């Protein structure tokens, strides 16, 4: 496509992942990931002509296992299925869990199983998850294809998000880790180094967990304290990798009310540490629930902050994969997730 | 025939919780208060014996089986989750998923999850009042059988035997009978055996004590394979470093009566036999019971007197520590029938 053009992958299959409950303060809601967030920045990126949209190709559960586990995998086909039919009546939502000073031991009960494999109660699954979260991780391979094929850059609308996702944990409304798929896809087609850069406002917790122990692929995060926000129990800046991987992970923390002008320090610490490990590849894990109007979020950056962040990102001179993370002002999150491959684009 | 005395406190009442998670749902709760009303209403009907009020015996002896962290949280939770804005009752949302650190967080959400096991045993005004007051109870009850009584019916309310030294959950707070048998230990006794013929396997009471050799550990319960707390409770679990062969899990299938049950009791016995403690902990639930709504074992109110003249037969001063059960209209019956046939009723 011309100069100033981006290709997106988008799927409506996303749409089969339409959840009516999410746990919260107590309470169950209307859940904050809902379909609207993707069709809305779709109709955006079609408003504002960003480049070609294309439907992902199917490639099947081989690169999605080359991150995650086989048996996780197998429990996010079977899991609904097997919830209908003990009898619950709401939503699959884990009541029970793995405390501290039980055994990681993988039950047969399917309750036991919905705790052994979750890190929270607010990721409802019902019928269509499976389906979607297939879709979303086609999305990301078929953007990774796309970049690996000649493209300087291309827009995974991923739905549902990934970032939270372990290799065999699913949580944060996530449930296969796109990004880390992406990053994996590229290493497995001989690139030699792989950078993920995290600019959701979350930690990306299972990204981290599933590179650890590697120094070829690094991962940076950009996110508010886990002190004060989920994860909580990642994410710390004092977590810098185990083993061969010591030195090739990087956290950077903010507090609440941290505008562009202070996360933009951070963003240059990001792209100093990727400069000295000098990639093949970067996969983006793009959250703009780091926007002053997010419901859930507390950093403060405004919808022409996304352009300013996209440029900056293009000046680091990469292939370069956008995962489509968290962002939950439904109104803004078309503009904001646009104004980023707009600046990448040369935009403002 | 024979009289045991029972502690109970009103303060119970001040846990008095409105939701439960439950098969993706909020729901009625099922450790209700008119449990422990129904028991202590039979306990009088039966005249039992005398009814005491606990004494107060501060959080000394609840500290040397919880984490002072763990106490510290259980008081002020209530009151960091309303400060903070949430609207429902305190329910943990996140918890440390495999892979993540067990580090301590300053948000009242991630130490929710931090000390919690599971998501169905809401927090709200009262729970600390009425966890203070049930462990108060146990501690009485062990009172009571320290100064020369056989036997002492403990009715606890909440329950104990899932809470670990710093983790809550299964509807515990304190493990009362854990905080009883230590106290047991504190006073002199040399060894002390835990038995837990609650339907639900006392995690909490294995853990405390399961690197350790004076206190036995036995839990009879079913298959956690199948229920909770489905990550400890197997049979292959028997004990650590020093307290290697002094934990004891005895698991049944659904559908066991008691015919089949009682072996797995006899077992126990023979356990506690050549261990020869000199004090007995019963923690003892009812959700053993054919209609308990949680469970799937298949005993009936009968077979509750045949409990409690076996568990008589052993010839130890006991403490018994209320647990489950949950099939509110046969609870009375069935759990003073356990003191009755210690008692002598057959
Ligand atoms: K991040
Ligand atoms: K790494
Ligand atoms: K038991
Ligand atoms: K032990
Ligand atoms: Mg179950
Ligand atoms: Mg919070
Ligand atoms: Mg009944
Ligand atoms: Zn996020
Ligand atoms: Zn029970």
């Amino acid at each position: 496509g011309p100069l100033g053009s981006m290709k997106t992958v988008f799927s409506p299959l996303h749409s089969r992942r339409h959840v009516k409950t999410e746990l919260d303060g107590g309470l169950l809601i209307e859940p904050h990931e809902k379909p609207s967030r993707a069709e809305t920045i779709l109709a955006r990126v079609k408003d504002q002509a960003l480049g070609e949209i294309l439907e992902p190709e199917e490639f099947g559960l081989g690169p999605v296992k080359r991150v995650h586990t086989a048996d996780y995998v197998s429990f996010l086909e079977t899991c609904w299925d097997e919830w209908v039919a003990a009898g619950k009546r709401g939503e699959a939502i884990p009541t029970f869990w793995v405390g501290r000073g039980m055994r990681a031991r993988l039950p047969k009960d399917i309750d036991g199983r919905l705790g052994y494999y979750s890190l929270g109660a607010d990721t409802s699954i019902s019928d269509g998850t499976w389906e979607a979260a297939r879709a979303s991780a086609n999305v990301a391979l078929t953007a990774q294809k796309l970049v690996a094929e000649g493209e300087r850059a291309a827009f995974a609308l991923c739905r549902p998000p990934g970032h939270h996702a372990h290799a065999d944990v699913f949580g944060g409304y996530c449930f296969f880790n796109n990004a880390a798929i992406a990053a994996q896809a590229f290493r497995d087609q001989g690139y030699g180094k792989v950078a993920v850069l995290d600019v959701d406002f979350h930690h990306g917790n299972g990204t981290q967990a599933i590179f650890y122990d590697r120094s070829d692929v690094l991962t940076i995060s950009l996110h508010g304290d886990p002190d004060l926000v989920f994860p909580h129990f990642l994410g710390f800046e004092d977590e810098t990798g185990e083993g061969d991987g010591e030195a090739y992970n990087l956290n950077i923390v903010f507090p609440p009310d941290t505008p562009f002008s202070i996360w933009s320090q951070g963003l240059e610490k990001a792209c100093e540490r990727i400069r000295t490990f000098a990639p093949d590849a970067l996969v983006v894990a793009l959250g703009v629930d780091t926007f002053e109007e997010d419901p859930i979020s507390f950093f403060k950056l405004t919808s022409g902050d996304y352009l300013k962040l996209g440029k900056r990102l293009e000046q680091l001179g990469l292939p370069t994969v956008f995962t489509m993370e968290g962002g939950y002002d439904v109104d803004a999150i078309g503009v904001n997730a646009v104004n980023v491959m707009q600046g990448f684009e040369g935009k403002s």
